[PDB]
């Protein structure tokens, strides 16, 4: 690789994996549009597998920015429009709350309040629909953003509604395959297992568990070369043949709330670069990033920028991941790990590489 890419890479992840412990870790740069592969550590401790380019990594929510996707594509397919109340794809959601909460405030957390987590006492369909029915809005519909699985989760689940597709097909034949994510799952096929890392948390080899909405909020695995190439399509959608993916890229990276100095979009978050580095730094700690925010309406939304730093942080409890990318410089980073380490560490190595790099 190129001498300048080793060094910048090797120099700031090294003491990254000694400070924060990190079993094993995996980072692709993505340098004038081509990919860089980096590998340390291991994969499963116990049976001395190392980190290689075909390891899976849980992603966490880095899944949010599939989700994000596949639902710009159900958009440009004409399935549904954002401006949807949620009601009329799921009809049963009779209770008062949810008149003026849209398929738009469902994607970019801005419902009025639903939580982070689903609750894991919700195990079946009827209970899903009473944790909706049942959820209080503490704020009005479009007002605050406050980051969570149950309302991009919901956006998952009813934008694959009018294909008739069950989510994990429509993101298989929709979003994985047309760009040849050939070892990127939602579930974990037996024939993968081999390549699938541990995740390791106070020590212990740990999986993410089942739970309500998990594909649509936190549950794709991917590899490093894999998830290089979701970075590029995203870099560069006009490469894109199929004509609704293209779209559905685009319409993830469009603007739609700003709350400081970051917009929402599907899944994807942006701010304009050249970016303050402490903003991002500091903006993606969990004190910052899981607040309750007022959001200021982009009315219409901005299309995608591509001077941006477009990223999203993922964690699950095992692991710990990170996409940036800049489009108009044709630059990005993923970095995946298997151990769940502080955001702020994520978003300082990654800034430091790419704005050596830039
Ligand atoms: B995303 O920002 O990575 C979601 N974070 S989360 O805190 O909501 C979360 C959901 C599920 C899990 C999980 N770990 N192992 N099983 N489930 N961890 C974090």
């Amino acid at each position: 690789a190129p001498q300048q890419i080793n060094d910048i890479v090797h120099r700031t992840i090294t003491p990254l994996i000694e400070q924060q412990k990190i079993p094993g870790m995996a980072v692709a740069v993505i340098y004038q549009g081509k990919p860089y592969y980096f590998t340390w550590g291991y994969a499963d401790i116990a049976k001395k597998q190392p980190v290689t380019q075909q390891t899976l990594f849980e992603l966490g929510s880095v899944s949010k920015t599939f989700t994000g996707v596949l639902g710009g594509d159900a958009i440009a397919r004409g399935e549904i429009k954002l401006s949807d109340p949620t009601t009329k794809y799921w009809p049963e959601l009779t209770a008062k709350q949810w008149n003026g909460i849209t398929l738009l405030h469902l994607a970019t957390y801005t419902a009025g309040g639903l939580p982070l987590q689903v609750p894991d006492e919700v195990k079946s369909s009827s209970d899903l629909l009473r944790f909706y029915q049942n959820w209080q809005p503490a704020w009005a519909p479009g007002t605050q953003r406050l980051y969570a699985n149950s309302s991009i989760g919901l956006f998952g689940a009813l934008a694959v509604k009018p294909s008739g597709l069950s989510f994990e097909q429509a993101m298989q034949t929709r979003v994985f395959q047309p760009l040849k994510l050939n070892h990127t799952w939602i579930n974990v096929p037996p024939a993968e297992e081999k390549n699938y890392a541990w995740g390791y948390r106070e020590g212990k080899a740990v999986h993410v568990s089942p739970g309500a909405l998990d594909a649509e909020a936190y549950g794709v695995k991917s590899t490093i070369e894999d998830m290089a190439r979701w970075v590029q399509s995203n870099l560069k959608p006009l490469d894109i043949n199929e004509k609704t993916l293209q779209q559905g890229i685009q319409l993830a990276q469009s603007r739609y709330w700003q709350t400081g100095d970051m917009y929402q979009g599907l899944g994807w978050e942006m701010l304009d670069w050249p970016v303050n580095p402490d903003s991002i730094i500091n903006g993606s700690d969990n004190k910052i990033a899981l607040a309750a925010r007022p959001v200021k309406a982009i009315t219409p939304p901005t299309p995608a920028v591509r001077a941006s730093w477009v990223h999203k942080t993922g964690a699950t409890g095992g692991f710990g991941s990170y996409v940036a990318f800049i489009p108009e410089k044709e630059l990005g980073i993923v970095m995946l790990a298997n151990k769940n380490y502080p955001n702020p560490a994520r978003v300082d190595a990654a800034w430091q590489i790419l704005n050596a790099l830039q």
